[PDB]
């Protein structure tokens, strides 16, 4: 395919993409936000400061508490651009670009994570790290982009009572829908964080989870007197009606009763594409607690290479790792998809590896 | 009994309608707070955002026959949708612009707000009246310098004024609204020319012409645009909205056409704009040849419409119209009668909501703007109007 790969790197209609495994979603969540939608809206015809109040009953927080935006990412370009942000930590790999969102002349460090251990983390040295650096903000994205990897509630408590001094600890929680700590898998929430720590600012998609891309949406939890200035600096969202549909859908109770059954299917999923993936000969699947998967591409093999096969051979589009900065090796990103759209990727990858 | 003891009648209402909060947009007070605080109050037409009636009746018949009917909505709201560069492409057919050149955002305001927040904007020379407030999203640093249009000539921009004035102040930034957005009064594209060569100097002449698709410079009613404009001056930076006229209230779209460069240094910052699903589909209906063939009939009969109104409208013995070719109006109340007094009378005894002027510097006396509705509703304005300003009993 040497000429495909080389032109793609530089436009073939010929081509068809039949499964596009790039963006990330819950297809089980989707279809349960559009039962509703036909319903309460087609089926009827019927088709921005009081959006703080929609959530926080749910949430159990002060309606004050709540940043409203068009999603996780947005909501941090929001926070890291301000003034106050001089030196900013992060960990590598992630797969957002924290770093284009801060001002001139703000420093970012970076703290690696280890490819070794499965992406996770020495404890006791990032936070040194975090000591001698001295950052004013910290930014942890958890379950992480683009490996998946989940820190449970009690570590996360260790890391934060350490960090205590920081101005600033920005959380993204927009995967931890797909976590679990218990076989149960009871659904879990950094909203504890926010509550028990000051200096915690809590972040989430509203978009990833509930399966609806076409719609922007995503929330904060942090310091009313900071939601203020923001709002003086002209930072008041507002969201269309659909947003707003989905803002109020998303708390309900006969919602959520249904949406935790379809939750914990597409957890059940994940981790039978997951095992599926693991008995590819030579790729290894780093742990994951979202919904997508990193594979590590066999000895010698490119992911240009793999990623051209797929979408030549099989019309399957999947995420090179190559420009994300701290991912070793040749890798791939895959966004879980249905079960029949992860059984074509499966078989795919194991005839082009083969 | 008296005519004056008459005109008391609403001052309860009026004045708890006061106390809520009011705000810069076309909404003051926003209409989720009037159903709070008078939740038995019917708005039956809504006269104070701007819209073409005819094209959102078009629109949302697209959005019914091509969405709804056939279970494509359900895509529309589950797929990411397309970013920025593919939404360029579809702009350059229809625009008949380098693709490059083409900024797409929430609004026509939100982009004049980017473009004024950049440090390279120190000084900047915007007219009043005007019913958007830009001196808020100028840098700290950023000088503001005003030029008035006088009401004694209907507002009319006086263009050779206007460009000594600029001459003498050396603004490195302008913003022209045009047709202006409440009083309406367009500057033909004749006078444009003359202004835009001897404004060659400037860095940066941004003109906005949201409510350009009402005005006609000749009977026909040729579509008026712009883009000549870009192409021929290259400090000028045109900004549009696409929800004004293509007529679609919860779906927010303006673009830019400025310096390719210039866009791509903002797209390297940067994807800090996504457009949302039902936005996407409404931006390429927009420049699909069949849709523009039956926008172009909604947009002629909303003209039509509008010259029928404002024909009403002088025909009322004690208001003053002020000339427009926008999808409103501005009316000046006699003497002695406040826009308090006719819109609550409107609200109460009518259900139509119409935009006070007393928040708007500039705005000389007590006026109202009114946005053009369909025929039905014009008739029933136009009523109401004459019926609250009878002198009377």
């Amino acid at each position: 395919n040497t000429q495909f790969t080389k032109a793609f790197h530089a436009m073939f209609p010929t081509l068809e993409i039949k499964i596009d495994a790039c963006y990330l979603s819950n297809p089980y969540a989707s279809e349960l936000v559009l039962d509703y939608i036909d319903r309460e809206l087609i089926q009827t015809n019927a088709y921005q400061r009081s959006l703080q109040k929609v959530m926080a009953e749910s949430l159990h927080v002060k309606p004050e508490n709540i940043f409203i935006g068009n999603g996780a990412t947005e909501i941090i370009q929001m926070l890291l651009q301000q003034e106050e942000v001089q030196k900013v930590a992060l960990m590598i790999p992630t797969f957002s670009s924290y770093y284009e969102f801060v001002g001139k002349g703000c420093e970012v460090v970076y703290f690696p994570l280890n490819e070794r251990d499965d992406y996770s983390f020495d404890a006791d040295k990032y936070c040194q790290f975090i000591e001698n650096e001295q950052p004013d903000t910290v930014v942890l994205i958890n379950p992480n982009n683009p490996n998946g990897a989940y820190l449970s509630l009690e570590k996360m408590h260790i890391l934060l009572k350490r960090l205590a001094f920081v101005p600033r600890i920005i959380i993204d929680e927009s995967f931890i829908h797909f976590a679990y700590e218990d076989e149960a898998l009871t659904c879990l929430s950094s909203t504890v964080l926010f509550d028990m720590y000051p200096n915690v600012i809590i972040v989430k998609s509203l978009s990833k989870d509930f399966g609806i891309a076409g719609v922007r949406l995503g929330y904060a939890l942090m310091d009313s007197r900071k939601i203020d200035a923001l709002l003086e600096h002209g930072f008041l969202w507002n969201i269309n009606g659909i947003g707003e549909y989905c803002l109020r859908l998303f708390v309900r109770e006969d919602f959520l009763k249904r949406y935790e059954e379809a939750r914990k299917q597409y957890i059940k999923e994940m981790c039978r594409f997951k095992e599926a993936l693991l008995g590819i000969e030579n790729v290894y699947v780093y742990p994951s607690m979202a919904n997508f998967v990193m594979l590590k591409l066999p000895s010698r093999i490119k992911a240009s290479f793999v990623i051209s096969a797929l979408l030549v051979e099989y019309g399957i589009y999947v995420r090179t790792m190559a420009d994300k900065i701290g991912v070793e090796g040749e890798c791939i990103r895959i966004a879980g998809r249905t079960r029949e759209e992860n059984n074509c990727i499966v078989m795919a990858l194991k005839s082009i590896l083969k």
